[PDB]
């Protein structure tokens, strides 16, 4: 006898397990066990993944309900699960979304300058270089300090919360509350700080004193800062790190993009499609009995939407493991989700990766791994897949 299939399958972010394709073919919705011991339905085809994400009766908010089957323990207060809904109810969605586009004057130049400085320091120090800890993550951190309007020198401390805050744990995590409460106090201070006049926190600080927002809570204003910094930094740093691996493993593509950088946006869209940065399926709780494929999902059950299930589905993306810059459906992947909860940072995440890759290919056209790929150490029980270090030479 064997136990019920456990998720996640593998923390490795450099290859998809052969098993995903066999599951998609045989049982594109099927029962699994999460690290908490809960049962869940794992959805792994493009068609069924999009069905679940576009039907709000598969609820994000309700995943936080006491007593629900859980993917993992919350590392945030349960109200944060409904963060975007709370932002919309407060009348803040348009302003928040406008502040996190990559369009502010100077933003892209700042990204380019920062990437080039980071790369020059690595070149000066000499190979090998760690492209996660000394390039992708500092680039993400610097970007989000700029986007939020907060001092660059405050970035590293906020960043160091994230190796715990985005854990995927069976049990509550005492350090997550300590860091959460500290980071909330920081953002509350930022809202009171008269020098903070630009970016997301500068805008929230003005709206906070506007009569139309006088009953929006100071807790929610601070929560927006903490959550958008953390989600954006972990998501862009992790995605860029594992996209760099996929690029380095493809010398012909690396060379093509170095030679024709106008193709980098199309290359980044494929790197998004094939990205394994999300370590777990996206969780939703059924609020009704709903037919998904051959399974009648019952009210109260947990559903997990496997992004790489959709994004490597050959029925939607032929030759799914190959990076093709001429696909007819290039942005139709699920790397940013789909539906009500589609990532509000998508444009920023694209631009962070495009500029980081453009800068890397110009400065380090010969970039290559400095260790055999199997020597990368994949972080476990985390909400992202990332190598602890990414050692390269050039
Ligand atoms: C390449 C980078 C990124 C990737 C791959 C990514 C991916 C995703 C995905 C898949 C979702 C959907 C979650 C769900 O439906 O359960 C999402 C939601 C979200 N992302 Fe991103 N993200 C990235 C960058 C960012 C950035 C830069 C920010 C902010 C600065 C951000 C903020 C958020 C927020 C606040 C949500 C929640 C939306 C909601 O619950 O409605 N993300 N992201
Ligand atoms: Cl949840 C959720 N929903 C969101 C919607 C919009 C932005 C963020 C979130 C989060 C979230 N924030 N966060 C966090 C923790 C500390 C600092 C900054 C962020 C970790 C998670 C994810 N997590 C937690 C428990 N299980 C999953």
């Amino acid at each position: 006898a064997t136990v019920l299939l456990e998720v996640p399958f593998s923390a490795r972010g450099d290859r998809i397990p052969d098993a995903v394709a066999e599951l998609r073919t045989r049982e594109p919705i099927r029962k699994v066990r999460t690290i908490t011991g809960a049962e869940a339905w794992l959805v792994s085809s493009y068609a069924l993944c999009t069905q679940v994400l576009e039907d709000r009766r598969f609820s994000m908010k309700e995943t936080a309900a006491a007593g629900a089957p859980r993917l993992n323990a919350l590392t945030v207060p349960p109200e944060v699960v409904n963060n975007m809904g709370n932002i919309a109810d407060a009348g803040l969605r348009k302003a928040v979304m406008k502040a996190i586009t990559p369009k502010a004057p100077g933003l892209e130049q700042f990204l380019r300058d920062t990437a080039n400085s980071l790369l020059d320091n690595l070149i000066t120090e000499g190979a090998p270089a760690d492209l996660r800890n000394d390039f992708a993550d500092p680039l993400a951190t610097a970007l989000h300090c700029k986007v939020l309007g907060i001092p660059q020198e405050d970035g590293p401390k906020l960043f160091r919360s994230l190796s715990i805050a985005f854990m995927s744990s069976a049990d509550p995590i005492p350090a997550a509350k300590i860091n959460w409460d500290r980071d909330i106090e920081y953002m509350a201070g930022i809202l009171e700080n008269p020098n903070i006049t630009t970016g997301l926190m500068g805008e929230l600080s003005r709206l906070r004193k506007d009569p139309a927002y006088s009953h929006v809570s100071d807790e929610l204003f601070a929560t927006i800062g903490v959550t958008f910094f953390g989600a954006g930094v972990i998501s862009t740093g992790s995605f860029l790190t594992t996209a760099l691996i996929s690029l380095i493993q493809r010398p012909q593509l690396r060379n093509l993009l170095h030679e024709k950088p106008e193709l980098i946006p199309a290359g980044v869209e494929e790197l998004l499609r094939i990205n394994l940065s999300f370590a777990d399926g996206l969780p939703r709780l059924a609020t009704a009995d709903i037919q998904v494929g051959d399974v009648l999902v019952r009210k109260g059950e947990l559903v997990l939407v496997l992004l790489e299930g959709a994004n490597f589905d050959p029925e939607h993306f032929p030759n799914p493991g190959s990076i093709e810059l001429d696909r007819p459906n290039p942005t139709s992947h699920l790397a940013f989700g789909r539906g009500q909860h589609f990532c509000p940072g998508s444009a920023l995440g694209r631009r962070h990766a495009q500029i980081g890759i453009e800068a890397l290919l110009k400065k380090m056209p010969g970039v290559d791994l400095a260790v055999p790929i199997d020597q990368l150490v994949w972080r476990t029980r985390f909400q992202r897949r990332i190598p602890e270090r990414l050692p390269v030479l050039w």
